[PDB]
């Protein structure tokens, strides 16, 4: 066998394993591959780094999220910056069931000073500014986010979570692109969140059913719209299921 | 926004977010492409049920065993047939902590005798007949499955453990490219795994270590192998660490 084979079919195995969930079998192809001879910015990064971000991501897969940090350390790419601190976010929050939260704030504070514009860190900084109930910043780096990654859907969600009132809302919308389907969508969620549903949640609900007709979720926002007016019940489902939290 | 421009987006967004770990934003994605107005034999039913898979997956990841097997019922390639049946199997096992078991074997056997003979299909039948203690027969499937993906871990380990001899490894071995690395891992694995380590198992894990010298597998390998001669210490790890169950 030549080497480059060996690698390659390491490499395919990864790719077949984690498109039908073998995270063991990830986990030690990743392993294998990063005990090898080793054979813009951040682009250049990323191909640096996929070796040992395969492994980290391997180990955040079997829920090692502390290994899968640890894994991490030495990196510099915002992807692998995101996981990183997602893993010690995931692996505070696994044992508070967050000693790291502060930490992960710091660094996150230190990405922004530096001029860090990654929108999935833009969104770990949006979360943790919600939790320090901190909701002008928490709104800032959200709209950020979405801005530059508007099909990111649980930052729009972790928006209507920082939004309080109808008028913050009307105020935070008026500041996206307004024809854009995302800020239509968004409109509906965080309407329907604030229990503040007017007639044009309704016209952008019917906008976004044209592009999507069949999907679980516009079809769960119109039984919810319905009931807001006042097989499967929507008023029996759990909310948290409703709302997309779970 | 052209329809095609919105699906690539949302595509763009599965692929980010699941490089990310944010099952969340991947689950929601996946439900809206898949409500969008529609828009060898293998090869040709994954491309056909490539959206479709994506939101199975995307409920798979969220532990949503139930629903991605759910969404697979009308699926037919390989690939589609072993995630709803993966599914099935963990969702059985979850409420254990297994009334799909049985299922599952009807189901395998049948795709069998039709003549499938997708490697994670036949893993997962090896899997299923070495837990009805039908050995012989799970080692058939499992000898069948690393013949044809033989960088595929989790079927070798669940070879080892159909194994109950180091007479009956040796049968195997005799069986499987000698030549092949992974044959030679194998057989440095479960000639542990059986505690039957002879000269032979010292020099194969020799010839792995020149091609993987930094691996954190075959370090573990050599340090239990030393330990069967008689920072971390190897025996102060729990064991299903360091035979990879866990
Ligand atoms: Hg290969
Ligand atoms: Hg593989
Ligand atoms: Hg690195
Ligand atoms: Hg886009
Ligand atoms: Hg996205
Ligand atoms: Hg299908």
């Amino acid at each position: 066998m030549q080497l480059r084979e060996i690698r390659n079919c390491l490499l395919k195995c990864i790719s077949e394993c984690s498109e039908r969930g073998l995270v063991y079998a990830v986990r030690w192809a990743a392993e294998m591959l990063n005990g090898m001879n080793p054979i813009a910015n951040e682009k250049l990064l990323e191909v640096e780094e996929k070796n040992i971000y395969l492994l980290a991501k391997s180990y955040f897969d079997c829920k090692e999220f502390e290994r899968a940090a640890y894994t991490l350390q030495n990196c510099k790419s915002s992807k692998s910056i995101f996981l990183r601190l997602y893993s010690k976010y995931l692996a505070g929050e696994k044992k508070s069931e967050n000693r790291e939260f502060y930490y992960i704030s710091e660094v996150l504070e230190s990405l922004h000073y530096q001029g860090n514009k990654d929108p999935y860190l833009l969104y770990l900084s949006g979360v943790v500014y919600r939790k320090r109930k901190q909701d002008s910043k928490a709104i800032d780096f959200l709209k950020s986010c979405v801005l530059k990654a508007p099909f990111f859907w649980s930052a729009w969600l972790e928006l209507s979570l920082s939004i309080d009132s109808l008028e913050t809302l009307t105020t935070v919308v008026s500041q996206l692109p307004s024809t854009h389907i995302m800020t239509k969508i968004f409109y509906v969620y965080a309407s329907h969140e604030l229990h503040q549903v007017n007639s044009s949640a309704y016209e952008k609900l019917a906008e976004a059913e044209i592009i999507f007709p069949n999907s679980r979720y516009l079809k769960t926002q119109r039984a919810l719209l319905t009931y807001d007016s006042r097989f499967e019940n929507i008023l029996t489902n759990d909310p948290a299921e409703n709302l997309y939290f779970q």
